[PDB]
This record gives C-alpha cells, structure tokens and sequence, in this order.
C-alpha cells in the first residue's frame, strides 16, 4: 500500500544534485545518488556495490561523483555508487532502478563485482547495438575486452546499452587501472575532455580482446577445497594444471588436477576455498580467430 | 554413548593417516577430523593446527604440503597436523561454527557433552594435546584484512616460558615478529601457555605462501625436528591500533610493510548515507610500519582498520 519509490530531488534540476532512491518496505532503504545534469548530450548511469563484500567500485563511483562537478561538459550523469546497501528487497531495488532511473539513461555502467573470493582481469565483459556495445567497452582502453558467452536483462529490457566492467578482490585488483579506464570512456562518450590513455598494467600500455566460451570456463570435478596455481593473465598451454582440488574427508586421498583444455589466457582464477562439484574455479579466454 | 577417539594408534612407528572423532551431541551428529602422524621415535612433539575459521584455506594448503614433505624430511620425534580443525566452517564459507555460533579457538578445553565447537575442542583437548609439548596454529587474522607473514608473540608474566616461545618463533625468520599484549586470550592461549606450560606459536595469515613454507620450515629445523639450514622485531601498542570513529566505507591509504610518518593517512572513511558529506581521514599517531590494514569494506564505529608497529627498543 504505503508510497512507491521515489527521488528525493528532480532529475530535471540543472547542475549536480545528491539525494536518496527510496525503495518501499524489511523497511524502506535510501541508496544516496548523484545527479549532475548539464543539457543536452550523452545519459549515462553508473552503477556499483551488488557485492558488499568487494567496494573498489562503490570507491571508484565517490571518486567520481567528487570530479565530475568541474570535469563534466555535458549531458547528463548519475552515479548509484552502493546499489545492494543491506549486503522481495532485490526485487524492489531492481524495480526502482527500472522506473526511477533507467527511463532517463541511453547507457548504463555498471561497476560489477565477482566477489572477494575471484581475481580477474581490469575488463570489461559483453555477451548492431552489439557493435555499438563493444566499440564503446574497447574505448575504455582495458587491458582485456572479454566476449563472454539479472542486470543487464533490465537494461535491455528498456533496450539501452550496458557496458560492465569487472572487479573482483584478488592481488590483481589496480584501482588506477579503473579509473583510467572509466575516464576513457566518459571521453569516448564526449562527457569530459582529454585523450584516451592506456592505463600501465603489468608494466605496459596495451589493449586486448579476448573470447570465451565453455570449454574454457574450467569447473571442479567434485566437492573440495580448490588451491589456484596460475594467475591473472598467465599464458597456459593444453593440459596445464590450472589449480588443484583437495579432498576433506582423508589426507591418505590423492589430490585432483584441474587442467586447461586448450592454449588460452588466465582471464579469472578463484582463491583458494571450500568448492562443491561443477563450481567454476578459473575463466580462461582466446583471441578472436 | 561414545567418547572421543583417534581411528589409529599413534605410537604406531612411521606415518599414520586417520581421524579423530567427535561424537555426536545435542546439535549436531559426529564429525571425522583427518589426522596425520609421524612417528620418527624419540625427539620433540608437535601438532600443527589449520583450519580453525572457515574463511581461511591457506593454513590447511599449507599444512597439507607438509602431510606430503614430512615422511621424508622428519628426522625424529613426532609430528601431528589437523589440517582442518573446523570442517563445518570450511564448507559453510564462515568465520567460526556455524552450527552454534562459536569461535572454536575461545572454547577451548570444550566439554564432552557441550554444543558441536565445544565437543570438537574436548576431542582435541583429550586426544591430542596431551602428546605435545609444542603446538603450531596456522591461524587465520581476518580475510577482510592483509597481514604481514609473522607470527604475534602475547606478553606474559612467565619470563622463561616468554623468552623459549619467542626464541622459537623468531628463528622461523618470518618478515615480522609482532610483540603484541591483545587480550585475546580465551580458550586456547589460556589453555596452553598458562595452564599446560607449552610452547604455543601463533602464524598469521591474511586474506590479502613460499613465504610461509621456508618459515614453517625453518621452525621445524628450529625445534630439532627436521634437520638443515634455516626478519624485522615489532612491537604494536593502544595507540598504534587505528579504528573508525564512525560507521563508513572503509578505504586503505596504505600497504603492508609500508612505513608511515606520524600524523600520515593510514585510510579515509566514506559515510554511508551520503554522497555531499566529507570523508573522515584515519591518521596515524606516530612514525611506524604498517602490520596490518583492513581490505575495503564497510565498518562500523570503534571497529579496527590498521595495525600499525614499531620496531623493539635495541
């Protein structure tokens, strides 16, 4: 019965504005937005914090709500920094969202994490507006741009563009990485000035496209505690051991290893912890053919 | 009924693989800990323990390599390693027990008739213990915070027993030493240094491993177990203990290992209702190393966020 959700201020209001999203009743949660609406140009939302567990993308969206009132030409840009503040509810921040502020937006950013328990690669990830989508995802200037093989069904559910970028909690995240990144596009999308510049990752300044398929996304056998053996962006040939599988219930049993089925790169590895059979544990990718 | 067992002898000679096992109880039915045992003959005793927090595998990877390197690298005595003490918080991705709620480690002897955390540290207390003059712990600082590879020495009183336990830990020649009067002693500290007398060391691993080998390693060699060739002192005192002074997005400014000046940004406190209020700087309060920091995350007020040290009076 009791109200739908709102903003606490018009998104129409020139200039920056900061305010709430209010989802109705658990009880009524008030996610802070920034809004800064400068005419007519590009409409970009920008999304982070689905995990609570892992917050470079919700440091990444502060970063920018703070440069973003001198840097910013025109258009319009608003910022949801922590989308799941708590980590049905989800089901009602989902529809907020949808009717609040994706009707506003012709893009959307969104700043995913896998988890603290993954490391991956400084990317972004897609799966006409497909070309569109990917020369856009490629401007960022990542080190991988990955084709790999729910939020982005929302977002072309009212048929915007969805560009995610991915982060994960493992030692290959690189938060300058990222913002380098983020910066790329908002000058690919015309939001701000300046050049595009690679980002120094892993002592060089390159751009890669990558693909993967399920062949490449390596699962566990059986239940286990998964130890990794290679990490993000490792080189690996056919029948290298990716990582290993322990088993629980004896320490006479031998240990399982999980191997590359082909010639491919280390996009993603999980840490080492407790996996149930058929949990993915590595994403390899390949260059387009 | 049945009482805790051990599946095996454990003065068979050689190695030995098996399982303690806890019975059942009130809340749970029995549980099968693996155990490995090498029995080399006559020389020091030692259980190694991994596994105590759930969220924390790289203590029992590590305690399964030395499963593997002790038939052959064992030159005496007798060496006892549970990988995992705490199954049930392994695979339920948890912090302690997630059946009762407990912090195994803090139960410490248990009792026999108790909830599942109480009976496992009963079963480990009546079986193993006793065996061992020396207990390891591969012990997991949080996954939320990165660490320096160390052991972390508590103060007491007991000068002889302070001097031999920090004598051997510091012969592991870890990075760091951490002189460190926690207070966080319920349960197995309690149980070990103060009643029984024992050597307790105390590795600690965070969520940010050669590293831990060659001074797990070294420590073996130290205690005349394994027979070879085998480091900064630091002390962390009230004022070294940064924490939040309110509930934020908590942002490190700083690396392990990094040495801070006084009055120097250590994190910077995002607050969660807001994206027009300030961020709270958290500075430290003296020239120090930084031991340990937290990862991102979300804290709430008066929750630590760095653990910051400085080297012992030379």
């Amino acid at each position: 019965m009791s109200e739908a959700p709102h903003l606490t201020f018009d998104l129409d209001t020139p200039g920056v504005s900061t305010g709430h999203l209010v989802v109705p009743k658990c009880e009524a949660l008030s996610l802070p937005v920034f809004s800064c609406n400068r005419g007519e140009g590009p409409s970009l939302l920008i999304t982070g914090g689905n995990h609570g567990n892992e917050l470079q993308g919700p440091i990444l969206a502060r970063r920018l709500v703070k440069w973003l009132p001198e840097a910013q030409r025109c258009g319009r840009i608003i910022i949801v920094p922590e989308i799941n503040p708590l980590a049905s509810v989800s089901e009602r921040i989902a529809d907020a969202i949808s009717r609040l502020l994706l009707p506003v937006v012709d893009t959307v950013l969104d700043l995913h994490s896998f988890g603290p328990t993954w490391d991956c690669a400084p990317s972004i990830i897609s799966h006409d507006q497909m070309t569109k989508t990917v020369s856009i995802s490629k401007a960022f200037k990542l080190p991988v741009t990955l084709l790999w093989e729910m939020f982005d069904t929302l977002v072309h559910r009212q048929g915007k563009t969805f560009i995610c970028t991915e982060f994960g909690g493992g030692v290959v995240s690189a938060l300058t990485i990222y913002e380098a990144g983020v910066r790329n596009g908002l000058i690919a999308l015309g939001l701000v000035k300046g050049k595009a510049e690679y980002p120094t990752f892993r002592q060089q300044k390159t751009g890669q496209t990558l693909e993967t398929t399920s062949s490449d996304q390596l699962k566990s056998p059986s239940p286990g505690i998964f130890e990794p053996r290679c990490s993000v962006m490792d080189e690996v040939e056919q029948g290298d051991v990716v990582g290993v599988l322990h088993p629980m219930g004896s320490l006479s049993a031998a240990s399982i290893d999980i191997r590359a089925q082909s010639k491919s790169t280390v996009f993603a590895i999980r840490s080492a912890m407790y996996v149930q059979g058929n949990e993915e544990v590595a994403i390899l990718a390949r260059p387009l053919a």
